[PDB]
């Protein structure tokens, strides 16, 4: 089914993105389905895009609200290319689902890549900001001060609107963050033009918003299923990125009976590479019998497995290399230890493919706090076993653990009650809704 059970809508041309139709030939079937109501959601937003997209008569039109107001026909979310491409990617995904439930048009600012990473995703109509947009140049001074802030409009109290700047970073605050509270919710419904910049996956605040989170029950009823779906349907590679994705897993990939994924993230000042994260990835895939122990003894038929391994630093996949190629297994399984080129013989090119391999393995080890690591996770419907944040150099204990969902983390999350005004953890409100397992202050969807 290369629809993936309805998720996906035909009449694409098969060949200017190949990756959109083949992905089938590389991947299990999912066991989630979309459902129904997110299927017609889907449709339906595709009608509108169509209806109000860049180059339309409607766009045109609603471009003149900025030079006015209005009342039109048409609303709009654009959203800012900014940060790394894993944050981009679950940002991304977020402002369209915010774009779903309040009924606008999502506008993405291309920035240096986007277009050379993606194709298309919705039938007939593009997904980019047009380049000669009146504020795109404004997009990187825009911040806490801008005038047209909200966060800076709340505090200062301003009365007059246009357009609205939604400061969504991880620095933002009090102000900024009501923008997850209802009443804001209904001022900023009718401001015809949104312009959002983020580096977080702001989405599992939206189910503790009323009105939005009786909708978010109704398309995701399972929960934690929000970024497998929303991110399958974005987020299709280009040919040459699909290119990468293909030959790698065909050449190297493709034979075993069993495929292990390995994302490795250090976040360390030195370069590496650190014994103490070698060790904490041998003990996890071997305490959870996701690769078998060697031995030394001198002292039945044999399951391969391949382990990918990505990574900056080449160390750790040379390391498990070396360590199967040096001893026998326990078991008697075969294990192919198997890394992507580091040097070249589109940067983003190889990451993106490398976040799409590791979709395609069975089951997936990740690093603690990547988004990376989300981003895999989530297209390939993995619920990952996580390698725990180091300190101080010494490996973690336990080394790792099994995620509670695929879903991405949420690093960044306020902590207001709306309702009575005041601080409360909002990891404790409603049982889907829970603190992360790699960084106890973020919020997950389980
Ligand atoms: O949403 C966060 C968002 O951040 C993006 O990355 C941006 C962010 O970087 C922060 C992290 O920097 C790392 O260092 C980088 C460095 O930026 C680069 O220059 C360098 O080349 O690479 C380095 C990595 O190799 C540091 O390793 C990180 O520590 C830092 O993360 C912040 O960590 C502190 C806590 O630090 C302690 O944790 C353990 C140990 O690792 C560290 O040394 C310790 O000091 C967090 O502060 C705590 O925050 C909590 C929660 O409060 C926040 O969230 C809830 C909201 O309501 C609050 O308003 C909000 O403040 C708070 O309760 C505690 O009191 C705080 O101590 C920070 O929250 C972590 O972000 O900023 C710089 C920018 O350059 C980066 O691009 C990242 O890409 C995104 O995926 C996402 O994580
Ligand atoms: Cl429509
Ligand atoms: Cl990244
Ligand atoms: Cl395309
Ligand atoms: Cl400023
Ligand atoms: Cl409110
Ligand atoms: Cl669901
Ligand atoms: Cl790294
Ligand atoms: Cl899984
Ligand atoms: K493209
Ligand atoms: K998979």
């Amino acid at each position: 089914d290369k629809l993936l059970g309805g998720l996906l809508a035909s009449g694409f041309d098969e060949d200017s993105c190949l990756s959109r139709y083949q992905s089938v030939h590389y991947r299990k079937p999912s066991p989630y389905k979309p459902s129904s109501y997110l299927i017609s959601k889907l449709r339906n937003y595709e009608k509108l895009h169509k209806r109000c997209g860049p180059g339309t008569e409607s766009y045109k039109k609603a471009l003149k609200q900025l030079d006015q107001d209005g009342d039109g026909e048409c609303k709009y979310v654009v959203w800012i290319s900014f940060s790394g491409l894993g944050n981009r990617i679950l940002s991304l995904a977020s402002v369209f689902l915010y774009a779903l439930l309040t009924d606008r048009v999502l506008l993405v600012d291309r920035g240096k890549d986007m277009d050379d990473l993606f194709c298309e995703p919705f039938l007939g109509m593009s997904w980019l900001l047009p380049l000669d947009f009146p504020m795109t140049d404004q997009f990187d001074g825009l911040n806490q001060e801008s005038s047209r802030c909200y966060g800076y409009m709340v505090k200062n109290q301003v009365i007059d609107l246009s357009h609205l700047y939604l400061h969504l970073v991880h620095d933002y605050g009090d102000h900024d963050k009501m923008f997850f509270c209802e009443g804001d919710q209904t001022f900023i419904g009718k401001v015809p033009w949104l312009i959002v910049k983020t580096d977080n996956y702001f989405v599992p605040s939206l189910w503790l918003i009323p009105g939005f989170d009786d909708e978010l029950n109704k398309l995701f009823p399972q929960k934690a299923t929000v970024f497998h779906h929303l991110g399958r349907y974005l987020f299709h590679p280009t040919n040459q990125v699909w290119g990468l994705v293909t030959r790698y897993y065909e050449a190297y990939l493709s034979h075993a009976d069993e495929k292990i994924g390995i994302q490795v993230r250090v976040f360390d000042e030195d370069p590496g590479p650190f014994q103490h994260v070698m060790d904490q990835i041998s003990s996890c895939t071997q305490k959870e019998k996701l690769l078998p122990e060697v031995d030394t003894l001198v002292e039945n038929t044999p399951k391969h497995k391949a382990v990918l391994v990505t990574s900056l630093n080449a160390g750790y996949a040379e390391n498990l290399k070396s360590m199967y190629w040096e001893y026998p297994t326990s078991t008697g399984e075969i294990i192919g230890v198997h890394q992507p080129s580091q040097e070249g013989y589109m940067h983003n090119g190889k990451a993106l493919a490398e976040m799409y391999l590791l979709s395609l393995t069975d089951n997936l080890v990740t690093s603690a706090w990547s988004t990376f690591g989300y981003v895999a996770q989530g297209l390939g419907g993995l619920k990952p076993w996580i390698l725990y944040r180091p300190e101080n150099r010494t490996t973690p204990d336990p080394s790792c653990g099994r995620a509670m969902s695929m879903e991405p983390c949420f690093h960044s999350p306020p902590f207001y009650d709306c309702k009575a005004k005041t601080g409360i953890d909002t990891g404790t409100l409603v049982p889907h809704v829970r603190h992360c397992e790699d960084i106890s202050w973020g919020l997950k969807l389980v």
